[PDB]
């Protein structure tokens, strides 16, 4: 006989607002001897799973009947125990993915000038997660083509003109559109007047208007977007440095990628520059852990994990899904788990548990104190 092995954990989950499914799965199984029983966690709180409820049991699986962002989002854990101990699964996000229409209410006029750079906002409606943007020139679907002249943000859905014209006269709407697993959904604005005054026959030496943050911050192998576009006369040039278009995008990054980049608009009549820093991080991916041990009764054990990523990450302890903190018999050091001659009051479940800014890791192991 043993205790729990997890054969399925539960996995975050996007559960789109909509829905014909009046329920959500999470799903949690173990192996174990005796039959391993099964219990929740939510956010941090222990479930009730009761008779006639509508947080249900499903042998292990827990299932909530029609689910809501305001009552039921959050980080949920399966606990799976039996008479020889507890182990907990990873921790799943449970999110829900909604996209709003636009405001039926009209849209605020922006008015400008000729040969002025001009920014119309998208202002978009309430959604999760996050959306693509294009604008619409009068109509559907008539889109205003990215060229250099024109740039729309993928933060804010935010329409730049560098410079305006006689052909950029008409009316314009935002376009969002929502990319989930089995729907994308578009949504777009009431159409907001553009006017153009008098031509100002000036020149200006290019202001950035559309900047990247101080820092960004992201994991190996993400792509990353940086932004950069400019008012100016002439109509400004975008480029890129390490410390030719608006955006630089990176295709999977690694560590090299790492440090100050800078941004140059720059027309004939001067240069805005703008700086921001890359910073590479890592998940805590497990480099080494603990395994099931057979002892005898009075000996030893060095029981160790360690973990990959940026930052370092913190080794925790459990016992039976407890936190673990030194105590008389145990000794316990960053990843170290020191028995300082064994009890039978020490054949149980252990974990160790690795964690920083970006994820939190599980390792699981059956210590059997032996005569």
């Amino acid at each position: 006989t043993f205790g729990p092995v997890f054969e399925d954990q539960p996995l975050s989950v996007l559960f789109p607002e909509e829905s014909t499914e009046e329920q959500v799965l999470l799903a949690c199984r173990a192996r174990a001897s005796p039959p391993a029983t099964y219990r929740w966690k939510m956010n941090g709180t222990e479930m009730k799973l009761e008779p006639g409820s509508r947080h249900q049991l499903v042998g292990g699986n827990l299932v909530i009947m029609n689910p809501t962002k305001a009552q039921d989002a959050g980080v949920y854990q399966c606990l799976a125990s039996n008479p020889v101990g507890t182990v907990v699964s990873r921790e799943a996000i449970l999110r829900f993915g909604f996209l709003q229409e636009f405001s039926k209410e009209e849209r605020d006029p922006v008015k400008a000038h000729e040969g002025w750079g001009v920014m119309l906002p998208c202002n978009p409606p309430a959604h999760y997660p996050g959306l693509s943007y294009r604008w619409l020139l009068n109509e559907f679907p008539n889109f205003i083509p990215t060229d250099g002249r024109h740039f729309v943000s993928q933060t804010t859905g935010n329409l730049y003109i560098a410079r305006t014209n006689a052909s950029d006269l008409g009316n314009y709407s935002c376009l969002a559109t929502s990319h989930m697993d089995f729907s994308t959904k578009s949504v777009f604005s009431k159409f907001a007047q553009l006017n153009l005054a008098a031509e100002d026959t000036r020149l200006f030496a290019p202001s950035i208007k559309a900047r990247f943050p101080a820092e960004t911050y992201a994991l190996v192998g993400q792509q990353v977007t940086l932004e950069c576009f400019a008012f100016g006369n002439p109509v400004p040039r975008i480029k890129w440095r390490k410390v030719a278009e608006p955006t630089l995008q990176i295709p999977s990054v690694s560590f090299e990628d790492e440090g100050t980049y800078e941004c140059e608009a720059e027309n004939s009549k001067g240069r805005d520059t703008v700086q921001g820093r890359i910073i590479v991080q890592a998940q805590p991916e497990w480099l080494k852990v603990i395994s099931d041990t057979e002892a005898d009764i009075g000996s030893n054990l060095r029981w160790g994990c360690a973990a990959a990523g940026k930052p370092r990450p913190t080794v925790r302890w459990l016992r039976n899904g407890e936190p673990l903190a030194s105590q008389n018999r145990v000794e316990v050091l960053a990843g170290d788990l020191r028995f300082s001659k064994l009890s039978l009051e020490d054949s149980g479940m252990y974990q160790c548990v690795a964690e920083n800014k970006h994820g939190t890791i599980y390792a699981s192991a059956e210590l059997a104190v032996q005569a």
